[PDB]
């Protein structure tokens, strides 16, 4: 392999997270206060790495941080249930921990932490989090297994309900890339419905890591996936990869939902920064 | 393997089997009269096990055995279509085969009887056992490939509709383990709606077994598990493996499902029976 | 293996398409003028094939041709943004291409095209072909792959709605068998609502094929599938294989669509034509 891949892990990391109400009445997270973004923002670990959050609620009603896949224990469950929320103004420091797969004692195989994963709110309008991830309290996290192959960029698509990352219907988001690109997506689905994942001129593997392993890995290649509240998938493709250039669309295939605006555009350009027919 | 782990099939075995109208309305299959229950009694067999079951329709109206995943002829489908249901007070004997998987003829692999499955009645209410299923008359059956790793305990969560085992919201079911129990779910969705299984602090593979065959095997880790009617699926997990013992949380996903009681408790219990802040 | 297999692609193939209005107001694809048929008529090519179709559209309103999981480029995206679409009485040359899978120059494994895939109408009642979709403007596409097992007969079932095939509730379609065919089924969904494909007495692995690799292959053993807008799967089976000959059931199994009559039956008949009980 030529290509950039994740090394071995075990570091403990540090972070810093905010909670913020934004001006629009949203809620957003943040690494720096009056830096909020919907969704938020990106965290990348490695297997065997441990993440220490000092997270704090500037908002006016009590917030959470849960996360899926990766280690925490009671006390980083962030539910109101297991005293893990944050009170207004509040700090509280959770802990995630990873681990890499190996055998157990009675020699089973442990599963490794590695994985497509995400964060969100767990006790804003309700004690599962329903307003604060209708606000926009949801985020991606990454967890590479040594040797996993690295993108040149990654992109977060969630379907909330009736949105895309919170946007308003037919306003995207769009993205960019050149041929040859190899381009990182996370998917996430949050609140009432079920949805469907689809992309024109692209495929990808319906397994961990969107790749297949080889000539024996027997995991099917799609490019429409059904997704529902909580689902976690992600995947890698290179731009353009026996397509070319394009406005190559991204939307879910629900009827009435690719009607209503559920639509996005993964713009590959060519060498010179031209998409065809524009 | 130094864990309990299933024998080789073979065995032809007996079952008596009743359907039983209960007190509050619902419908329950059970091994003995007056203690039928919703979910119905597991099953479990081996691959190559053959089971006749004798089943007496206690109730004064139409009623039947019907089974996924498993052989059965087509005097054993449990339809008003084949003439395979039960007469109110009739009694019928079923007979549910298991096969291994093996290489056929023409040189192709014939797959196994293996797997987390689960029967229910088909002709009450409707042709397709509508009011059998709302009513209760669902159970789960496990069929064990030789070398299967046997857990310590095992559990059925059915998402029926909005209930949980058929149960009133916000009442559970609740389990209990120890941390280092070898836990086994299986999970079987019925009715009209999709779903997503989620639980907190642990997770499984999305394949046969939900453990992982090894360092090959390219199947998903997830935490999050889309359902809709009639899907089976069944894992076994450490209990507070890498997270220790709480009170953890399994529901679903969707919003307003949790928010309206679609909830259970893991109670991962410490060596001295405590949980973690209770 | 002395079964037939898929030789190696290749070939450069034509093909001409029409897109017809019916009398009953619905609209098919079809290989003749007067011929169209809903699900259109099956394409099938191999790993490697590249395939030009001829399409004319016949109808009194802009049609278009857009496929699922085949390599084109943005002039035969099919959609009315990148131009791809066809005036009313027009006609347009598509290309789908083929490739087979392999190791890339920084080594790592690019898929093959060899899948169940399918194609619809982009443009017709909404610029993603919601009102073509739902006149029946869809039809299913193979890609093999050299080796691949060959079946001795493949069906195609549409889940379009709430109708199997455009048809009309408790109408089927049946199919019909012999204890030992090798029968192939390809399962396309279109429209707004999920569902759950499910068949009585016969299971099949939930991969690309359908069919295991060997005693390694972890996909699991299914007979129940949910499905939502676009998705599409296929698998080949032995009718009747360890469970006889008898009037099969294969339906939806969300409880109302089995009782509105998204229903029909595999008739798999004894070697003199019976079907037990009939
Ligand atoms: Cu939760
Ligand atoms: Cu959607
Ligand atoms: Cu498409
Ligand atoms: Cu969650
Ligand atoms: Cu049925
Ligand atoms: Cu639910
Ligand atoms: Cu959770
Ligand atoms: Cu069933
Ligand atoms: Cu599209
Ligand atoms: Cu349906
Ligand atoms: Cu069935
Ligand atoms: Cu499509
Ligand atoms: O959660
Ligand atoms: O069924
Ligand atoms: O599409």
């Amino acid at each position: 392999i030529t290509a950039r891949t994740a090394p071995a892990g075990g570091e403990v990391r540090h972070l810093k997270m905010y909670a913020e109400k934004l001006a629009d009445g949203q809620m957003g997270y943040g690494f720096e206060k009056g830096k909020a973004s919907v969704p938020g923002p990106l965290i990348e670990v490695n297997e065997g790495d441990t993440l220490h959050i000092e997270f704090t609620n500037t908002m006016d009603v009590r917030a959470s941080l849960h996360v899926h896949g990766l280690d925490y224990e009671i006390s980083s469950d962030g539910t109101a249930m297991n005293k893990s929320d944050v009170e207004p103004g509040g700090t509280r420091t959770y802990t995630w921990r990873t681990h890499k797969p190996g055998r157990r004692d009675d020699g089973t195989w442990r599963p490794g932490s590695a994985g497509y994963w995400h964060y969100h709110d767990h006790v804003v309008g309700t004690e599962h989090g329903t307003g604060g991830i209708r606000n926009g309290l949801y985020g991606p996290v990454i967890v590479r297994r040594k040797g996993d192959v690295l993108p040149d960029a990654t992109h977060t698509i969630v379907f909330n309900d009736m949105t895309i990352n919170n946007r308003k219907p037919h306003t995207g988001p769009d993205f960019e890339a050149t041929v040859g690109d190899r381009v990182e997506i996370v998917m996430i689905t949050h609140g009432e419905y079920y949805h469907t994942f689809h992309m024109h001129g692209h495929r990808w593997a319906d397994n961990r890591t969107g790749i297949l392993t080889g000539p024996d890995d027997p995991s099917r290649v799609i490019d429409n996936k059904i997704t529902g509240p909580a689902d976690s998938f992600g995947f890698q493709i290179i731009a353009g990869e026996g397509v070319g250039a394009g406005a190559w669309m991204y939307h879910c295939h629900v009827q009435s939902h690719s009607d209503m605006g559920l639509v996005g555009l993964f713009l590959v350009k060519k060498p010179d920064g031209t998409i065809p027919g524009y």
